[PDB]
């Protein structure tokens, strides 16, 4: 299997700069709006500790520099929504595609177009940890590149980018400025909570392996939901929601193994360890392919 | 660090749909002409021993359907180079970017834009392996999607896909249509050469893994460069060359570990194992990183 990341073009159409003073980062143009993280309008100094609705009513449009390349987008409106900005401008993007706002749970993944100074860089998949940060590859400059999926014709938007953990972990907000997990932009020292094993993605890869015909694992046992989530806990992995368990479904279908069933496989294969065995040509179970992801390369 | 992919809008904006008779794959359009596979003009009896001159010549401009979205484009003429077909169309493609015609070198890096139906479905990096396949995720109906790299505005195109071998590789042609490798568009079950892993690829991921604070497999030894070189291809990893070792520098400087220090470091590695231990999350020595690629990213 591949991390595969969804065509970019469509994102890239929507990419701009956005400049206060000598502060830049990207902003994505949508029909007659601009959206970027509200942090623009920070100095250095004020990143510190920023009183965004003082620094709001000092600017105006006219402070605000909205570049798609070197074509300057006249500001004519802007207001603060949570954490970003939304910036009218007064040419709609003819380049805008059929689009919605999604905010993701844990787990999921999306592609993430890096960006600097409005030019796209690369393009590549994350997932969302259940401590809601992303291992990204984000350079000085990359806040406001944005993380998406494309279904059909449809870029859903999921995440925008702002700040780097010292662990070296990346947090952002939704498009609706609100971030994943607990997090603040102020650039204080600030601690992600302990990560755990996204389950229902390393359930997607068992039934994964099950349709490559690598199934040893299966066992003849199932369990309840509870005494999984329990168990699973002490392996910290998370527990699974009934939304994860409607997710699997379709896998669940192509293979005709219950969900519980499977659970009550790796419930095992935690308890027993792998033996010295190995899944899809690997010791290590992979938690970074969803169920979408799963059918994506078994058939799209 | 990451393993990431050229922005693939400029190619997006080329691929097209090429039908011939009930077969089905993607094709390359940039000005007035369309390239594909050749192996499109095939039926099911064709495949096993494919006389492509012979099929060719009893082909017509209206044997091909070309769509581009809701559009057919008309087929004017038709010719073909090695093992891609060019079907000049009538109509110009207006998102033509700026591009150039490469091959590639085994152990670099290009990105592929992987198409069905001539819709783009995914993106993704892989490496042209020292055995002329490439360890891809192509399912039927991929073929006529592309490879590339990008540089300043410009697209060098590297790779079309053709076939799937029994192992799950991938092989395929430049975009003059010569295979990469000993392959044949032919329906057959072909097998590769041995393959080794990209020894240069490897020193630069590892000094990634470093400049991320990772430095558990470190150590205090060093090694020459042959020394290193006979361990290495018994391990089947290719040698190292002396301009290998050179292009490493920007990446020894920034980290203050020696080429050949690194070296003594793979050499543990592959002596000894991992023991468990994991380095930027892989279980497994990364091979898909060249120093270029790990430079631009950090």
């Amino acid at each position: 299997f591949r991390k595969m990341a969804f065509p970019s073009g469509k994102v890239e159409g929507c990419m701009v700069q956005v400049t206060c003073g000598t502060t830049t980062l990207n902003g994505l143009w949508l029909d007659d709006v601009v959206y970027c993280p509200r942090h623009v309008i920070c100095t250095s100094e004020d990143m510190l500790n920023p009183n965004y609705e003082d620094l709001l009513i000092r600017k105006s449009n006219h402070n605000f520099l909205v570049q798609a390349g070197n074509v300057q987008l006249r500001v004519i409106g802007h207001s603060m929504q949570n954490c970003v900005l939304k910036l009218k401008v007064d040419t709609a993007n003819p380049k805008t595609p059929k689009y919605k706002f999604v905010r993701i749970q844990p787990g999921q993944t999306f592609s993430v177009l890096a960006c600097y100074n409005g030019s796209p860089s690369g393009v590549y998949q994350c997932a969302m940890r259940p401590n809601f940060t992303i291992k990204g590859s984000f350079l000085n400059g990359s806040c406001g590149s944005v993380g998406f999926n494309i279904d059909y014709d449809c870029v859903s938007f999921c995440y925008m980018h702002h700040m780097e953990l010292p662990t070296g972990v990346h947090a952002g907000t939704d498009l609706e400025g609100n971030f994943y997990g607990p997090f603040v932009d102020r650039q204080t020292a600030q601690a992600a909570g302990t990560d755990t094993t996204i389950t229902v993605n390393v359930l997607a890869w068992l039934y994964a392996a099950v349709i490559n015909g690598d199934r040893w694992f299966l066992n003849r046992f199932t369990t309840t939901l509870n005494d999984f989530n329990l168990v699973a806990m002490k392996y910290n992995y998370e527990p699974l929601t009934q939304d994860h368990v409607d997710i699997l479904g379709p896998l669940s279908a192509q293979t005709g193994i219950a969900v519980l069933d499977m659970c009550a496989s790796l419930k095992e294969l935690l308890q027993n360890g792998m033996n010295g065995r190995t899944i899809l040509g690997s010791a290590l179970l992979e938690d970074e392919f969803t169920p979408f992801d799963v059918v994506r390369q078994c058939s799209g």
